[PDB]
């Protein structure tokens, strides 16, 4: 089998991205953020906390015939903006694309914090790192992608997010339409549940490539690209008046500048963020300060290849016995 969806940003910034989701029987379609940074499908619910939905499309247990309270079953995560939310556990019939997996656990939040209940584009995640991520206590669940891959024609999904534009997920096939050149294969660490890989290194705008390891993992539910602070200041160097300010919590530019490109590497290969990639505007409504879209990784312990690297690449998820990532120009 295979699935295929279009992925949309919530807003002109895309400072995420949703792809329509099909829950239960009759369906319920849910419009949730694919997340290879975590492993919980969870979604607002008939069961939220009435005052913390403002707008979202809620899943209804309920009202589907397919839907089976997993009994004792809790979840309850939090992620690095303080942001979390937990409730109860129904198994349901999810299907992305006409792909279907029965059985699919579904978590339904009872309680979400303050950023999920602001945000009124986002029905809840979809989550498509390791399965030992999992939050459902006490006995974990699969991913989405782990119930699909055995019946999938090969082990994979791809990420393919657009810049000021939809973007597509595919599951079981590579549309070798989609990207240029060649997809260069790179290591996985699955030891911290994550894709996590190692970049070879970087350039700045056309300088000199740099040859240094760098560690991260790749996150479509990360808006940003995180990376370490000697490699943040050299970006934000070549951007005049760029300057890293505390008090808003990260690098700002004026907003009048010009950004340079920024080039990653995987492997021999070479993948270039065009400057405009980097530019999430102004800090605040109507300022002149625009906020960075590359920052320092220094507080978070690890660096984060989020939307800003990944919309430059067609991304393969590969989920063979031993994983690897595929990246390719597009
Ligand atoms: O948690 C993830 C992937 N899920 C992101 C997400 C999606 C929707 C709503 C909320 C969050 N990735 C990872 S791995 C490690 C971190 C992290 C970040 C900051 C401090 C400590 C750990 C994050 C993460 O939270 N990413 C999103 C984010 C939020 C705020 C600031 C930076 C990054």
């Amino acid at each position: 089998s295979t699935g295929s969806a279009t992925t949309t940003p919530i807003d002109s910034l895309d400072d995420a991205y949703i792809t329509p989701v099909q829950i239960g029987t009759p369906a319920q379609t849910l419009n949730l953020d694919f997340d290879t940074g975590s492993s919980d499908l969870w979604v607002f619910s008939s069961e939220t906390t009435a005052s913390e939905v403002d707008g979202q499309t809620i899943y209804t247990p309920s009202k589907s015939t397919t839907a089976k309270l997993l009994s004792g079953a809790t979840w309850s995560i939090s992620y690095g903006d303080g942001s979390s939310s937990s409730g109860d556990v129904y198994t349901d019939t999810v299907s992305v694309g006409g792909l279907t997996v029965t059985g699919q656990a579904v978590e339904s939040a009872k309680k979400v914090s303050s950023s999920f209940t602001e945000d009124s584009t986002i029905d809840g995640l979809l989550g498509l790192a390791f399965s030992t991520l999992n939050t459902v206590s006490p006995t974990q669940q699969k991913t989405f992608f782990d119930n699909a891959k055995a019946s999938l024609d090969s082990p994979v999904f791809t990420a393919d997010l657009g810049y000021h534009a939809p973007g597509t997920y595919n599951f079981g096939f590579i549309d070798t339409t989609a990207y240029t050149g060649s997809i260069t294969y790179t290591a996985v660490s699955t030891k911290q549940g994550f894709w996590e890989w190692t970049s070879t290194g970087y350039a700045v705008g056309s300088g000199t490539f740099k040859s240094t390891s760098i560690d991260g993992i790749a996150d479509t539910g990360t808006t940003l690209l995180y990376l370490p602070a000697t490699v943040v200041s050299a970006y934000w160097a070549q951007v005049s008046g760029a300057k890293s300010s505390s008090s808003v919590g990260g690098y700002v530019f004026p907003c009048s500048a010009t950004l340079p490109s920024f080039t990653f590497g995987v492997g021999s290969a070479r993948i270039v963020i065009p400057g405009d990639y980097i530019d999430f505007g102004p800090i605040s409504t109507g300022s002149s300060s625009c906020f960075g879209g590359i920052q320092s990784s220094a507080g978070i312990g690890i660096n984060i290849f989020g939307d800003v690297a990944l919309k430059a690449a067609f991304v393969v998820f590969n989920g063979a016995t031993t994983p690897t990532l595929g990246f390719a120009s597009k």
